[PDB]
């Protein structure tokens, strides 16, 4: 859990301009969140390029995953290995809100960090999911109790961030 760079924000929310990927490969963290999709099929976006980076065993892992539990629920949870990335992943489905799904499952998606000390996270629901990032932010801070490094892999997106919080 050696993060650095990172602007805390709350007493336990940091944020960085960064890649999670290399976040994950120079922290080593005991926590590293994915952006998920309730089967667990990593594609593309945050997803697809943490399995990536762990050279297609998270996607072998989570195949078994649902087979024998079934997919998740928007809002919820799993916990997976980390392999090269952390100890553990923690695999949370976020609404996708360009998909219709409900934007007040964003708080439900959060309070899964909370089973957690430590975590490196990107911002749920951002993106190609539609939520506005801003609200997300302010899901977050108002959610998390936990200790959480947020890493945001767009400047432009970051500075916005952090002047809507510092308002
Ligand atoms: C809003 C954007 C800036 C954000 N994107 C990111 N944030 C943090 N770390 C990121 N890494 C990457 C990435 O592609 N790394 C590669 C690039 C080469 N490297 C070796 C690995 C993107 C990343 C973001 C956050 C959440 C969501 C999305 C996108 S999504 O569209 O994938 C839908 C789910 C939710």
């Amino acid at each position: 859990n050696s993060f650095s760079g990172y602007l805390k924000l709350t007493d336990n929310v940091y944020i960085k301009n960064a890649d999670i990927v290399e976040e994950a490969k120079k922290v080593k963290p005991t926590v590293v969140v994915n952006a998920a999709n309730v089967y667990l099929k990593h594609g593309g976006g945050v997803a697809g390029a943490l399995n990536k980076a762990t050279n297609n065993a998270m996607q072998v892992e989570s195949d078994d995953y649902i087979a024998t539990n079934g997919p998740l629920k928007v809002g919820g949870s799993c916990v997976l290995s980390g392999h090269n990335l952390a100890k553990h992943c923690l695999h949370v489905v976020g609404p996708n809100v360009n998909k219709g799904e409900d934007i007040q499952l964003l708080k439900s998606a959060y309070e899964n960090f909370n089973q957690h000390e430590v975590l490196l996270a990107p911002l749920l629901s951002a993106g190609i999911f539609g939520a506005d990032p801003i609200h997300s932010l302010r899901v977050c801070v108002d959610t998390v109790r936990t200790n959480v490094y947020l890493a945001v892999f767009d400047k432009n997106l970051y500075d916005k961030l952090v002047s809507s919080f510092l308002e």
